[PDB]
DNA sequence: AACCGCCAAGGGGATTACTCCCTAGTCTCCAGGCACGTGTCAGATATATACATCCTGAGCGTAATCATGGTCATAGCTGTTTCC
């Protein structure tokens, strides 16, 4: 059995193109710009990694995050698509931080799961394989990150594997 | 949460060649600024008064202390009662 592959090319959110641009024009402002590459690339990963596009002192957990976000919208609808479904889903990233994101919007849809980042533990990352890899696992994600996770680990239980960023 | 390894990629510091035009040296020139006389004014001088202010009690207020009274507690005395 061969896989699949698509490239949901999304448009870049309409909500950070202020921030956008004002990394591009230099507008927010009084901060590095050592390595454009990665400003850029956080831009366009996600918004509130910029400290400061989350405005709320209490720090709001609402459908405003999947409604800044530019992927976030697909992934809740592909999220609710393969929840019915059944399938079972493995995420990438390359910044751990964003990750800290999806764990507080996992929180926000109740999913079980277990996140496995660089420098986590020994004995926790083999236990939180062992739950998502365990038998009828309603584990529905899975966190992970791209340089510290899938460098030779088995996940046959799992069967749709997504990136967040390339 | 520092440390350390790791990772790729712009980024700008380095190097080479060249051009050029601006500053240097000279040189001609002259009036600006510096010595050189001089009066006048604004600080210095010399009192006198006005005033602030400190000093030390003139006195006044305040509290601290001793005096003084009243009051209650306890002890002593005796009268009453009951018992043999």
């Amino acid at each position: 059995l061969p896989k699949k592959e698509l490239n949901l090319y999304v448009g870049m959110s309409s909500m950070q193109k202020k921030w956008y641009k004002k990394i591009l024009e230099k507008d927010e402002s009084k901060t590095r710009l050592l390595n454009i590459m990665m400003q850029l690339r956080k831009c366009c990963n996600h918004p509130y990694l910029f400290d400061g596009a989350e405005p709320g002192p209490p720090y709001t957990t609402d459908e405003h995050l999947v409604y800044n976000a530019a992927k976030l919208q697909v992934l809740d609808k592909l999220l609710k698509k393969l929840k019915e479904e059944g399938s079972r889903v493995l995420i990438f990233s390359q910044m751990s931080r964003l990750l800290d994101i999806l764990e507080d919007y996992c929180y926000f849809r109740n999913y079980e799961y277990c996140r496995i980042d660089g420098s986590t533990a020994h004995e926790d990352r083999i236990q939180a394989i062992d739950d998502y890899n365990a038998p009828d696992s309603k584990k529905f994600v899975f966190l992970l990150t791209t340089r510290a996770g899938g460098l030779g680990i088995n996940l046959t239980s799992a069967d749709v594997v997504v990136l967040y960023d390339s």
